[PDB]
C-alpha cells in the first residue's frame, strides 16, 4: 500500500501483518491446494498442510515481493524478511538499496548498518513501543523481540506475542517455515493452530481441512 | 469467580478495585488535604512520599466483609506483591476452605515451589494463548509470581498495559520500588497511559500524580 505505516489486513478469515500475498493467495486458490498443490505456490501448499515439500527462499521471496509491488509492500515485506533471519538478510540489504533512490528506506536501517549496540538501542525502542496503544506500534516491538531472539524456543515466544494482536496466521507461519515445532514447544504451536483454525473453519473450510488433514 | 476487570469513574482494575473506589470517594481529601488520606492511596496518587505498611495495604486489600469474590481478586494481589505477602495469602486460603473455596493457584502454597513454578510457567504459557481478559490476566500473574528480579517482574507486570490496566502497572510499580534508572523512562509511559485516562475524568487528581 501506498503509506509507510505498519498496517494489519485481512482476507476472508485470514487476519495478518507480515503475509498478506500468501493469505489472498490461500483465499484465491484453495481448490487448487486441495486438488493439485505441487501446480501450487509451494510456500502455499507447505504452510496449509498440502504438501511437506520444504518451498525454497526463492519461493518465499516470490510471494512476498510480487510484481508491481509498491513501497508499503516492499516494506512490509522487508519487516518479514528480518523475522525470518540470516538467511534473507542479503535480501533485505538489496531492498533497502532499491528504495534509496526514492529516498524511502527501512525504519531498523540501523541493524543493517556494530550489531549488539544497535540491538540494544532497538531493545530499548521496542520495549517503549510495546506500551504505546496502537497496532503499529506493537507490531514493531514483536519485530524487535524477534530480531534480539538468539535460540529458537526465545524466537517462539516472542513471535507467539503476535497472538495478543489476533496475527495466529503470521505466528503459525513463522513457526512452520522457521521450524519452530520441537517437543518443547509442541502443545502451544497446537493452540496456535487452533486460534486460527477457528477463524478458518467460518470461511474457507477447505483450508482448515488440509491443515488438519492433508 | 471468575477473573473480572471492573472500572470506577475512569480508573480499570484488576487488582486494586478498592484502592480506585477509595480515589472516587474521597477525591477531595487527596487534592485538599492528603495527610488526612489513606496512606496507600496517598502515596499512589503522589500526594506523599511515605511508604504504606503491608498492614495499611491488607486493610485497603481485604476491607471488613469483603465477599468471597472480593477475597479471590485481592489473593492474586497478594501474589503478585510477593513473598511478603505469602503468610497472608496462606491465612486467606484456609479460611476459604470451610467454603468448599480455593485461590486455583495454590500449589505455590503447598510442597515443593520450583516444581510448582515450572507447571505454573507451562499453563501460563497456554493461558495467554488464549483469547480472554481472564486467560490473560492469569497468564501475567503467572510470569509476575516466577519473576526473582525487580527488572523481571517489571517486565512482565508491563504486559498488563496491553489489557489496558496501566493503572494496576503503575500502583505494582510504586509499591514494589520498581522505578529506577534502568525502568524510569518506561514508568514514564505508564504513568502517562494511565494519566490520559484518569485526566478525562479527575483532572486535579491526575495533577496530584504529575506535580504532588
Amino acid at each position: 500500500m501506498d503509506t509507510n505505516k505498519r498496517e494489519i489486513v485481512e482476507f476472508l478469515g485470514i487476519r495478518t501483518y507480515f503475509f498478506p500475498n500468501l493469505a489472498l493467495y490461500a483465499v484465491n486458490n484453495d481448490e487448487l491446494l486441495v486438488s493439485d498443490p505441487n501446480k501450487a505456490n509451494s510456500f502455499a501448499a507447505y504452510v496449509f498442510g498440502a504438501s511437506d515439500k520444504k518451498p525454497s527462499v526463492d519461493d518465499i521471496v516470490q510471494i512476498l515481493f510480487p510484481s508491481g509491488s509498491d513501497s508499503g509492500t516492499i516494506l512490509t515485506s522487508m519487516d518479514t524478511l528480518l523475522a525470518l533471519g540470516p538467511d534473507f538478510l542479503t535480501e533485505f540489504k538489496k531492498r533497502n538499496q532499491d528504495l534509496a533512490r526514492f529516498n524511502l528506506t527501512h525504519d531498523l536501517s540501523i541493524l543493517a548498518q556494530d550489531e549488539d549496540a544497535a540491538k540494544k538501542k532497538l531493545n530499548l525502542m521496542g520495549r517503549k513501543a510495546k506500551l504505546q496503544k496502537t497496532e503499529a506500534a506493537k507490531i514493531l516491538a514483536i519485530l524487535i523481540k524477534t530480531i534480539n531472539s538468539e535460540e529458537n524456543y526465545e524466537k517462539f515466544t516472542e513471535l507467539s506475542e503476535l497472538c495478543g494482536l489476533d496475527l495466529d496466521f503470521d505466528a503459525y507461519v513463522f513457526t512452520k517455515i522457521l521450524g519452530l515445532e520441537d517437543e518443547d514447544t509442541a502443545d502451544e504451536v497446537e493452540v496456535i493452530r487452533d486460534n486460527f483454525l477457528n477463524r478458518l473453519d467460518q470461511t474457507k473450510p477447505k483450508l482448515a481441512d488440509i491443515i488438519r488433514n492433508g
